[PDB]
């Protein structure tokens, strides 16, 4: 499986610290939770809540590395709700967090953007 | 595509910098420029140089991610010759650097490695 970029017409970039607040940073914690969102099936829409770490790495693009805390919110899936407009569960027997890893690809000038990998934890109960 | 790990039993891990004389990112890298030696067509077999910077990921394994030069060494392909023992080009006609961005996945407990990602730049003599 050489489906690799060995003779690239530019010197690769290695991932570098980005500060979490960063417009593009937030942009990218959105699209994760976004993507989780669409691939599980809770009742409710989850909304990133914290962005704790994050790298950012140049490849033909912005490839960002973050690691981004998410919530279950009070607005219900499949209803056509904007998450900037949502705020997270009050109701303790439906507060939900989890821990996620992301790596989120960005090509504004494309207009384009993927979320290749995604993992979340939620923390047992005990 | 989401073929994702979205309840996982662990929180993930986040890169963090590693020394760049890790034995861990030592053999990292020359899993690197195996691949490299793989993929491409050369008449010689490369070997990593150098390893400029290094970051390693806990995910049910050790991830690497790496900034690493090869160049050209004086060992030909297909002669099944170890890399260890192979040093570089000294002719300046066959002397040839290309500064790589790997990322290397290995389970020492499963016996296992791979190398998903491997980008190489080879810089124009101009
Ligand atoms: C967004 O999700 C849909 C997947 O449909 C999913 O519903 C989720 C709530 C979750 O349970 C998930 O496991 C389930 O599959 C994606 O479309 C699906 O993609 C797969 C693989 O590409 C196809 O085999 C399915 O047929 C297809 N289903 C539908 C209804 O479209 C979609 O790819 C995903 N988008 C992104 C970018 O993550
Ligand atoms: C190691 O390389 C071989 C690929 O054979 C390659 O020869 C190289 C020098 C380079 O020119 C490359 O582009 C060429 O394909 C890999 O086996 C090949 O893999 C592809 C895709 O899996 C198959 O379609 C080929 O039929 C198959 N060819 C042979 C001869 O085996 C091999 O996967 C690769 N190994 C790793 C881990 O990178
Ligand atoms: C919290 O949610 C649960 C389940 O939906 C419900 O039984 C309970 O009444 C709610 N409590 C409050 C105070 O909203
Ligand atoms: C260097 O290599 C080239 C091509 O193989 C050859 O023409 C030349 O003689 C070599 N020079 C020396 C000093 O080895
Ligand atoms: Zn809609
Ligand atoms: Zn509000
Ligand atoms: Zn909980
Ligand atoms: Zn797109
Ligand atoms: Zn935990
Ligand atoms: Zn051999
Ligand atoms: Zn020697
Ligand atoms: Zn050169
Ligand atoms: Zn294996
Ligand atoms: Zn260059």
């Amino acid at each position: 499986t050489c489906s690799q970029d060995l003779n690239s017409r530019v010197k690769p970039g290695f991932p570098k610290t980005i500060k979490t607040n960063d417009p593009g940073v937030l942009q990218a914690a959105r699209y994760s939770v976004e993507k989780f969102n669409n691939c599980t099936n809770d009742m409710f829409l989850f909304k990133e809540s914290r962005i704790t770490r994050a790298l950012v790495q140049i490849v033909k693009g912005l490839k960002y590395m973050l690691e981004v805390e998410i919530g279950r919110t009070t607005c219900k899936k499949n209803q056509h709700l904007r998450l900037d407009d949502c705020d997270f569960q009050t109701n303790h027997t439906l507060k939900q967090t989890l821990s996620c890893y992301s790596e989120v690809w960005v090509v504004p000038w494309l207009q384009h953007f993927e979320v290749p990998v995604l993992r979340c934890h939620h923390h047992h109960h005990h």
